[PDB]
DNA sequence: GCACGAAGTAAGCAATTCGTAATCATGGTGCGC
DNA sequence: GCGCACCATGATTACGAATTGCTTACTTCGTGC
DNA sequence: GCCTGCACGAAGTAAGC
DNA sequence: TGCTTACTTCGTGCAGGCAT
DNA sequence: GCCTGCACGAAGTAAGCA
DNA sequence: TGCTTACTTCGTGCAGGCA
């Protein structure tokens, strides 16, 4: 059977204190139950706001009384809930705390504290603090307040409840600047819609387990429990408010019972007196317990696919708390329900499934881990030296210890550049991987770099936004850490003002590179106005697209407006700003302007005949320069060859006068002779190569004078260096001492992207020779083609953007086939193609 | 092997009509299912009032379409639900009606109508009208509207739903003056707390079965179904409103579906389009059906003690309707669940338990009765000649027919003075015992007295309050019936005004006896002011207790105030009204005044020294005068001439010689009771004059009998347990299926008979009581 | 416009560590003296 | 028949690539005459 | 079980033997 | 001139309904 | 973790001076 | 013929959302 028990190890005075506290808590929870009973019995009372306020007041007082249990945090020992010893686990948490209060936040956890206090004064001495729907506080924060015994924070009347502890719970979290991870961010996004969303609903909607959403009740974990724990431990203990609450709550409780007796007369023949409620405790609870059991067995049968018989048995066994079931060891589940399948238990208890179907553990080994650490997130929240201590003392088996260690390491070895040694040293230095990730988000860059082996790659992989800041020239480690701590992240540092960034010791070039305002500061003289434009509009391209009038409004010059939109000199001098800007934004290029508009249209728009001819293509200028073929006739001449000088010298002059309306036949041969006269000069200048000195100039531009002359002295001349660059001879370029990847990537475009994908310089060289540019690799290359070049499937998945489809234990070829048929990677219909939707549904994101 | 089937016997045009109506109902119920799906899936949607309004609108439209099924009430025949032919039963109801609509109010009853109409346009063409929790109407009234096909009454919009059909359902019942019996009165008491209380919850709280709470869907039965049927049939059919609803509902349904598609975007990635809902009907229903099955199997395991396997099998077989399980014959339960015990089936199906453990029926005979009449209340709702016709046609076996007959008669033979012959004649004259009791409640005294054998005792036992009115001198049968029909009951006749009672032809002495205002009319000159005081305060003793100032206000005289409180002449002349009245109400008697007060205190209160000190066998003619006073001169001289003298008559009276007093010709019970005090009460308890004589000799007064005598003591005197329960004031505790010994043990353990009704339910189960009797006495919870 | 820094980054280099392909462990399955 | 040959899958080896630090050797920026 | 409604003996006050 | 029938005024109480 | 939208310099082709 | 601004179209990579 299930074991609920605990023993009292305090003094007799403390014994009387704890008994009085627990009995007042039972009185308060009786009130909770009686108010819900009245709500269920009368349809009029179900709508009464007074009765709901009374119900929430009872919840508040129950929480206050619960917080005062085990104040010295030592009056109880060997607290057992459903057969799990909480004493050992609470000690291993970073914040420690009382095992009594830690137990009472579980379903029917009061049964241990009740036995420890030899309580028999009531029928069911129940105390519960898991209220959700009608709770006047945010439920998780309520439970965490009880776990940490905060009587100062537990309000004793509904009016005293602050909005930052209820619907505006987000305000209280932001007040204390607590590091929040991605999972907690998605959970908060759900909770902002409805703070009273039940936790299993968040788990279902986010595709996590209940254990993943809640987390460990300690600031060093991940989940809503861990998040509130982080927030609460940073709240200083307000002793005066605690004493005031203790003074008020007893007299308040008697007032609530009298208010209920007064209110029950409005709806019943027999008023709900305290005597009546004590003499009917089983009548009140029975309905609520029955609906609990029904909903629990339904969730087990529906969402977890457990047989109706087994699901109903388990709902009966654990008072219908699916949170407690999914954290119960397999042996105990089989003890209370012998027909349970191991597969069903692995279905409901996802920690057991992870320990078996990934770490190949025995059911008993996984039971060890579940009894000691409850969940995987509980293992991650436990210090590594604590696990080694448990293993040395013989309290943990070898298989369980090895599995827990590999679980701890895997949380960090997944990071790029961190292996077993660096993860080992990080865990030694900071205890558990959750704390490591916490220090990473808090931007403790120097604190992390002090560990042996934490270099540039590890910092770029761990500290968010460190890679973006440290890559900027002039910004060193200390400046990056200072900025990230001052503003709160790379995104917040990028949004900072120019003046305050100058105050931090940033050059105008550094700020210009950070914000990307070089193009904007090429127009406006200063950086402040460019940054303000980036604030208002958000993108320089949007500022370019802005109409001429709105650009003139709050603008500086019309020549500046023409420089912004890239208006040609001919187009800006031939027309006004409005018409020229409209033409440029409608056609794009001056050649398209000359092609799709007629000469008469250009004249009507107010262009000089010579200027209107210059707006037209240079073919027009050549035609009129040779023998004045005419502004009216040169257009019809260019209308046949589609504005192409090559097709003009091809066909016979007889075929030329055929298409054009009117053409002199003697002139028809003088224009073909002039067309052939220029295709000999277009070809003479088209096939041209630059000089050796010009290659030297480009090399000095790209890699500086020193490395350029080193390359020139190594090979023949700068012409040979350019020949090797155009052929993508990365291997030969790297042979030169003093030439590395930061020079080759600056010489050969696209080498940096290929090296970032994990490609050997020889592999990047082969790829660049095969496809010629990374853009053509990403769109054109196929996985089999890349395997012909000798690339591993990991590099192929990296370079083709198919990392999502491979992360679900799937191959790269069939992954590319989906990106081939449909447009994107994101695109029931899969059963038509014959796919197992299991992984697609499993990985949500 | 459950049989859900029905055959169509209308025309092809009518066939298309019925098919179109059924398909529109399926559309509406799909809307219901989809709104429920959204509500169960999201906790935020569970609180969305807009989604609830949409859901209730869908429910309303489903009900409206359901009412229009089988309007000619002849388009279907051989309607089979779970293997029961409803055609035969609906015909035997007083109001008849459509077997199609009668079937559709059952769980998965649409499966018979769906087969009758060859419906295949949807995956599960389900139409259900049993909604309870979220139903915008009172659920039982909703179902009774559908069963009677009242399309005029089914609202089509939540805003058009009248309060008299929802939270104020009591108004609609009172509007039509429908006779309500005690079981229906307790059911109404529960429903006033929560009109949407599910019927099995009412069954638990009242300690009844579900069939007892529901009753037959017909005005001549007992239960909430029967009550609403009584109320609905008295509502005239508003044809124009029905046509208006038929006009509106199609476009309203299309607007509801558009509103659902718009609202579903707030909660889902794929909006709930009609196409999506039709192409996913099994996914939507899958969750809801499983929750129904779980609740049903759980209730079967806990409240009925059925094995988990068998309970889950029964819940799955009948789609989780415990009302349907308790009305299913044993053969069907064993067919769908072969491991079911006969004892488990008798636990869940209380009609089967009654037919076996009381009428010694075979399981097959009880199954016969359950197939034909569903429940005991269904047997009581069927005419007796209908049952005899069924027996003559061979449709009912010998054992089943005899059991049904004994059940019908027992409903009337239990009344005092009604035996087998009189019950037989009453059933012949009015068809079924429910109709007999109904006419009794309707105060149809002349209609009942027309039956051969219906005399004074039978009328006093049947017509409520007839015994109280007819006992008043001068009030005959016709006047009693007139008053009971004019005011609505003996209590209402007592509350009537004096002027309107005088207009009916009542003497002032008759009204004074009825209202009990003789003491009040001895103070006030007229009857109207005494009646107004009885209205204001309710009791003459309450008027006596009134303070001196409130009695003086709107009062007449101070001497009258002193006469009311019974103030002695010495106490009223020695002090004023205030102090004397306070002393009299604090001490009671002048002797206590003189004992507990000092002479100096009396002087200080303003009393004269002399007054304060004072405050501090017969002959033959003499006995003959008393005899002339008690029984008149004639009977007195008759008694004197029969015996020795008036002294001998007095000697026999003091010894309670009732037997010898009754020997005298011309001397009856009304004379002996006026001579021997307490004889009237003992005769009214059903005691032989010899038995009353023995009791009066043994204890000396009825007051000392009621407090001192024990049931064994009275059984030593030779009294039947019925007479013992009558005479000891335990008639309440015995009428609740308890014996007289345990009734006296309850009056002994707990203080009074009233004090047993406020005891803990745990201590009553400790005494070995069933929740039926516990609910009769106090009531769960 | 160019001297002339003034920090700051690119490159090298040895030792260590990462990390993924190569191989080993292990449990089946099929062709032959 | 009893061994070995060839797979098949997951686990573990193993060795080339990347990383960690530390130290020069140039490289943009950027003032001032 | 409260409530209406006479009964009746007790007892203090007077007329009559 | 002092003891009896006689007769109100209390004070207490049972009986008979009716309602649960 | 993909994806659109920028930033921004690269680069191939010609007029403008030189 | 040759050295610069001048207009065109990419191609290279970083960042910010969103599921
Ligand atoms: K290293
Ligand atoms: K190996
Ligand atoms: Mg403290
Ligand atoms: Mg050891
Ligand atoms: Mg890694
Ligand atoms: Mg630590
Ligand atoms: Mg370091
Ligand atoms: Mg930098
Ligand atoms: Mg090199
Ligand atoms: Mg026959
Ligand atoms: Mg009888
Ligand atoms: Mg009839
Ligand atoms: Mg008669
Ligand atoms: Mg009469």
């Amino acid at each position: 059977a299930l074991v609920y028990d605990a023993e009292f190890v305090g003094s007799e005075r403390e014994f009387e204190e704890e008994r009085e506290t627990f009995l007042k808590g039972v009185k308060a929870y009786d009130g909770v139950l009686a108010t819900r009973y009245l709500m269920e019995r009368s349809s009029s009372a179900k709508n009464d706001e007074e009765l709901l306020e009374l119900h929430q007041n009872f919840i508040l007082l129950t929480g206050s009384y619960a917080c005062s249990i085990d104040p010295t945090e030592d009056r109880y020992q060997n607290v057992i809930v459903r057969g799990v010893n909480f004493d050992e686990r609470v000690q291993r948490l970073s914040t420690g705390g009382s095992p009594a209060r830690y137990a009472i936040v579980y379903r029917r956890g009061w049964r241990a504290i009740a036995k420890a206090l030899d309580i028999d004064e009531e029928d069911v001495p129940a105390i519960e603090v898991r209220a959700v729907k009608r709770n006047p506080l945010q439920p998780a924060l309520y439970r965490i307040l009880v776990r940490y015994g905060r009587v100062d924070l537990m309000p004793v009347t509904v009016d005293e409840v602050p909005p930052e502890m209820a619907g505006e719970f987000e305000r209280l979290i932001e007040r204390y600047d607590v590091p929040i991870d991605e999972k907690e961010e998605r959970i908060l996004e759900i909770l902002r819609e409805n703070p009273w969303t039940p936790h299993d609903e968040i788990a279902r909607r986010l595709g996590l387990s209940v254990s993943e959403v809640e987390g460990e009740k300690d600031p060093e974990s991940s989940g809503i429990y861990s998040l509130w724990s982080r927030v609460v431990v940073n709240i200083e203990y307000d002793e005066r408010t605690a004493k005031r609450h203790v003074k008020r709550r007893d007299r308040l409780l008697e007032e609530l019972y009298e208010h209920l007796e007064e209110l029950s007369e409005r709806y019943l023949r027999h008023p709900l007196t305290r005597r009546w409620i004590v003499e009917h405790k089983r009548d009140i609870m029975r309905r609520y317990l029955e609906q609990r059991i029904v909903e629990c067995a339904l969730k087990l049968q529906d969402r977890y696919g457990i047989r109706e018989d087994v699901a109903l048995c388990l709902a009966r066994a654990f008072d219908g708390s699916i949170s407690m079931i999914a954290t119960t060891p397999y042996r105990t589940l089989k003890d209370v329900c012998p027909d349970l399948t191991l597969e069903e238990a692995k279905s409901v208890n996802r920690t057991l499934a992870t320990l078996i179907d990934e770490h190949g553990l025995s059911p008993d080994a996984a039971d060890e881990l579940i009894e000691h650490f409850e969940s995987i997130a509980g293992i991650l929240a436990t210090d590594l030296e604590e696990i080694e201590r448990m293993y040395e003392e013989g309290r943990l088996s070898e298989e369980a210890y090895r599995a827990a260690v590999e679980i701890q390491l895997a949380e960090l070895t997944k990071k790029e550049g961190v292996g077993r040694k660096t993860a080992e040293r990080l865990l030694r230095a900071f205890g558990n991987p959750e704390r490591v990730k916490q220090l990473a988000r808090e931007f403790e860059i120097e604190k992390l770099a002090s560990v042996e082996g934490v270099g540039e790659r590890v910092l770029r992989s761990l500290v968010p936004g460190y890679a973006s800041l440290i890559s900027i020239r002039g910004i060193d480690r200390e400046r990056a850490e200072r900025l990230l701590k001052k503003y709160g992240g790379y995104s917040k540092v990028r949004e900072a003002g120019v003046e305050e960034l100058r105050e931090d010791g940033l050059t105008d070039a550094q700020i210009r590179e950070l914000k990307g305002l070089k193009t904007l500061e090429s127009i406006v003289g200063d950086l402040e106005k460019a940054d303000e434009l980036k604030r208002k509009y958000g993108s320089a391209s949007a500022v370019r697209r802005l109409p001429v009038e709105e650009l003139r409004e709050l603008g500086f010059s019309d020549d500046e407006i023409a420089e912004i939109k890239g208006i040609p000199k001919k187009l800006r001098e031939a027309f006004d700003l409005e018409t020229a800007a409209e033409l440029y934004e409608r056609y794009g290029s001056l050649k398209e302007i000359g092609r799709r508009l007629s000469y008469d249209d250009l004249l009507e728009l107010g262009a000089t005949p010579k200027a209107a001819a210059e707006i037209k293509g240079p073919e027009f200028k050549f035609l009129l320069n040779i023998e004045g073929v005419g502004p009216k006739l040169a257009e019809r001449i260019l209308e046949a060859v589609d504005y192409d000088l090559e097709r003009l010298a091809s066909l016979n002059p007889e075929e030329l006068a055929e298409k054009v309306e009117g053409l002199g036949e003697e002139l028809a041969e003088r224009v073909v002779y002039a067309a052939r006269e220029r295709v000999e000069s277009r070809r003479k200048s088209g096939r041209q190569e630059r000089s050796e000195e010009e290659w030297k100039e480009w090399l000095e531009r790209k890699v500086g004078e020193g490395r350029a002359r080193r390359l020139i002295e190594y090979f023949g001349s700068a012409g040979e260096v350019g020949k090797l660059v155009e052929n993508a001879e990365v291997s030969k370029l790297l042979e030169v001492p003093g030439i590395g990847d930061e020079a080759v990537a600056r010489l050969v475009p696209g080498y940096k992207t290929l090296r970032d994908a994990g490609l050997t310089p020889a592999e990047a060289e082969r790829v660049l020779k095969r496809y010629g540019s990374v853009s053509k690799v990403q769109e054109g290359a196929t996985p089999d083609e890349l395997r012909e070049l000798g690339l591993g499937d990991a590099k192929i998945a990296r370079i083709l953007g198919l990392r999502s489809l491979v992360n679900a234990r799937l191959d790269v070829d069939t992954a590319y086939e989906l990106a081939r048929r449909y447009g994107s990677v994101s695109a029931a219909e899969l059963r038509e193609l014959g796919l197992s939707d299991r992984a697609i549904a499993r990985i949500a994101g």
